[PDB]
């Protein structure tokens, strides 16, 4: 037997418990599981956005339910991230400006799929309307029914939990690292230490072999997760792998973050994500119930933690001075490889972007399953280490250009935190693009349908033509001109025009009949 025997889990939070209950499960309780995490004073729930697929992807493969989780942890549902004020000037603001064509600075980008007409998504069709002056509608409302539920504040589901839409998770973090770790030590036999690391024991080529801890235990193992967060602990310092900081992609660097009580009975909770922009970053909110987090994401080098956090506070007439603030500095980049001999990297040790597209817990989730697929034995084939390095410099660089794009084509240029960005430069992944929407072509083509978007469909088809559209005509970016081919085909655009009332009945349909956002969540919670 040449198998892994013991693995040992270096921190907590959802990157260490996410690992410890997918290995649980995974390894089909052949392998001892280990997790060592200090214990830490709790912070604020700041909150968390996540993407649709971790429910299918995470949670039912544990066989955890989704409303049992849901209520352990304050959840709300979320149907896209709104983007406020990106093209105007000025203070940061919750409130939208108007641009100069009268149009509201807000643009949604949702999870919904795009249909399409004579294999052409119906972006096309708006976007030749719009070029042609044939419609007023913004190009997120005329395709997507999503967009008049979300103004209207209604939930992704019916009282009797029929769902309406496709939709993701705000949830405090802590909360659900908090459920995980219930759940495998009580479920799946992982043994949690609850104690500090003194000392890393490794072997003449340098694989770890065992952690001391400071009651001065060793913790024998055979291959070692490293979730210890940004200090990485494992993977960075006893290994002395080099972190590729991408500031040069990126300016954001630091976040201060707070909860904010929300009156939910007088306003309604939004089914959504808002990312606010501001004078040197952007600031989140995420609605759950009886309260939102939020948090402005900024770089330092264009405002002191003074100026970001008074910004921050005056954004919801806070008291800079009588309120709970958590503050951190972020490190922006990844490892120049993850898995380095038995140590393998997972969440903020392994990579991290500023969480603009709420992408923070796919990474972890996508690295624990490539883990499991690529698990070795004590052999340690080097090809399943260079395959498993490859998909995480990959998926970390393409959704790395997909946020820099945001910024860069940005129309702002009021402040040098605007004006910044644009000197950077566009890595030639999204200048190729680009050039190829300009020119009225699709953008990576979606090849799955609502349903097998199978991870594996997702994983290789992460950011597809419908996000780039959201992205770029919401930030005012169109194509030259339309889609050539579409001067050939009058029937082919007569059929767009149906999908396009399918969509209008469709979310009148949905706007009338839906229950509130809030009362949705009163009765999950109640």
């Amino acid at each position: 037997d040449n198998r892994i025997k013991t693995v040992v889990i270096l921190g907590g939070g959802t990157a260490g418990w996410m690992t410890a209950a997918y290995l649980g499960k995974a390894l089909q309780n052949t392998v001892k599981i280990v997790v060592l995490e200090a214990p830490t004073i709790p912070r604020i729930g700041v909150g968390e956005a996540t993407i649709p697929n971790l429910q299918r992807a995470f949670f039912d493969y544990l066989g955890i339910p989704e409303e049992e989780w849901m209520r352990e942890c304050n959840a709300s549902y979320k149907m896209a991230i709104k983007f406020i004020n990106w093209r105007t000037p000025g203070e940061g603001s919750p409130d939208p400006r108007t641009l100069d064509d009268g149009h509201t600075d807000t643009f949604h980008h949702p999870f919904g799929l795009l249909p399409s007409a004579d294999q052409i998504p119906l972006s096309h069709y708006w976007a030749a309307k719009r070029l042609q002056g044939e419609t007023d509608e913004n190009f997120d409302e005329a395709c997507f029914a999503d967009t008049a539920i979300m103004n209207a504040k209604k939930a992704p589901r019916f009282l009797d939990m029929r769902r309406a839409t496709n939709y993701a998770w705000h949830f405090d973090a802590s909360k659900v690292a908090a459920f995980l770790r219930n759940f495998a030590v009580t479920k799946q036999a992982v043994e949690h230490v609850e104690d500090e690391m003194t000392e890393v024991l490794t072997d003449e080529r340098g694989f770890i072999t065992a952690l001391r801890t400071k009651s001065g235990r060793i913790l024998q193992g055979d291959l070692f997760v490293d979730c210890s967060g940004f200090r990485g602990l494992l993977i960075n310092k006893a290994m002395e792998e080099p972190f590729i900081d991408m500031s040069d992609h990126l300016l954001c660097n630091s976040a201060v973050a707070t909860a904010v009580p929300h009156d939910d009975e007088k306003n309604g909770v939004e089914p959504y994500t808002s990312s606010i922009a501001m004078e040197a970053g952007w600031t989140w909110k995420i609605p759950m119930l009886g309260r939102f987090g939020s948090g402005h994401v900024y770089s330092d080098h264009f405002a002191t933690q003074d100026e970001a956090t008074l910004a921050f506070s005056k954004l919801w007439g806070l008291d800079p001075d009588n309120t709970e603030f958590n503050h951190v500095r972020f490190r922006v980049g990844r490892n120049r490889r993850a898995w380095v001999r038995n140590c393998v990297s997972v969440g903020l040790a392994s990579c991290f972007v500023e969480p603009l597209e709420s992408t923070g817990i796919y990474f972890i989730y996508a690295a624990i399953h490539m883990l499991a697929k690529h698990f070795p034995d004590k052999t340690f084939d080097k090809v399943l280490v260079d395959r498993f390095n490859r998909e995480i410099e990959e998926m970390f660089d393409d959704t790395r250009d997909f946020l820099q794009a945001h910024y860069y084509f940005s129309p702002r240029v009021d402040t040098p935190f605007w004006r910044a960005n644009k000197e950077l430069k566009l890595a030639d992944s999204i200048k190729d693009k680009v050039e190829t929407y300009r020119a009225g072509l699709p953008v990576n083509l979606p090849v799955t349908d609502e349903g097998t978007y199978n991870f594996e469909a997702e994983f290789r088809n992460f950011w597809t033509n419908s996000n780039y559209y959201c992205i770029f005509a919401g930030l005012g970016l169109m194509p030259r001109n339309p889609l050539p081919a579409l001067a050939y085909k009058p029937q082919s655009i007569a059929e767009a025009e149906l999908l396009f009332a399918d969509v209008k009945r469709k979310g009148d349909t949905l706007v009338e009949s839906l229950p509130s956002t809030y009362d949705l969540l009163r009765q999950l919670h109640g």
